[PDB]
RNA sequence: UCUCAUGGAGAGUUCGAUCCUGGCUCAGGAUGAACGCUGGCGGCAUGCUUAACACAUGCAAGUCGGACGGGAAGUGGUGUUUC
């Protein structure tokens, strides 16, 4: 239970004889502020509908996002979703949450108020909002790293 | 849980609609600036980017008499002296 925020909205159409089927797209990207990330595509002839399947389909995918003391990424990392490849760095406190239209609010949305990203690929969002999923699952803390490598932390520091 | 990092935002347009590819356009900052409308003061700076085209007028490199000969002025037409 929590808020959730449309990122886009787009009518679709179809050639039947009659005419034409002009029915919505919605996407939704879904985030408590606190890690439990979602996003989320629905479809429907009326624009409400469209964002209540939408709103069904990102909580029926939630991810938690790594951050550090500060809501922060523990580093950088790249990811591509098609022709869709977003780019993702950390930053320092204070400096804020910049990116693109489609990589703003699904980080706006997460809790992370401190970092910086940069699409290089398709401007759309869909392609670009799942790109960031797939950014950070492929992301960790540094004690994920040191128990998978038998390490402390203090040592990998230096 | 250290420290480093003070830094990369997009948007519209091909299609009935979608995902791509690829050009065009915009949001930023700057100027030896110019034009338009308007206009109170102060401080620090700047001011022919074109015809290295042609120029009236005035000035912009003179100085030493303690280097020398002469000359002039003044004075009591005499000494010192000034030019
Ligand atoms: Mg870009
Ligand atoms: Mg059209
Ligand atoms: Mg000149
Ligand atoms: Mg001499």
């Amino acid at each position: 239970g929590f808020e959730e925020n449309v990122v886009q909205v787009r009518r679709v159409t179809k050639v039947v004889k009659g005419g034409k089927h002009m029915r919505f797209r919605a996407i939704v990207v879904v985030g408590d502020k606190k890690g439990q990330v979602g996003v989320g595509v629905g479809k429907a002839k009326e624009v409400v509908s469209a964002v209540q399947k939408a709103a069904v389909d990102a909580r029926r995918n939630i991810i938690t996002v790594p951050m550090t003391k500060y809501l922060t990424f523990p580093h950088r990392n790249e990811a591509d979703y098609g022709a869709a490849r977003v780019m993702l760095r950390p930053a320092a406190p204070g400096t804020g949450v910049i990116a693109g239209g489609a990589v703003r609010t699904v980080l706006e949305m997460a809790g992370v108020e401190n970092a910086l990203g940069k699409q290089l690929g398709s401007n759309n969002a869909l392609n670009n909002a799942r790109a960031t999923i797939v950014a950070v699952q492929t992301m960790r803390q540094f004690s994920d790293v040191a128990r998978d490598r038998g390490i402390p932390m203090e040592e990998l520091w230096k």
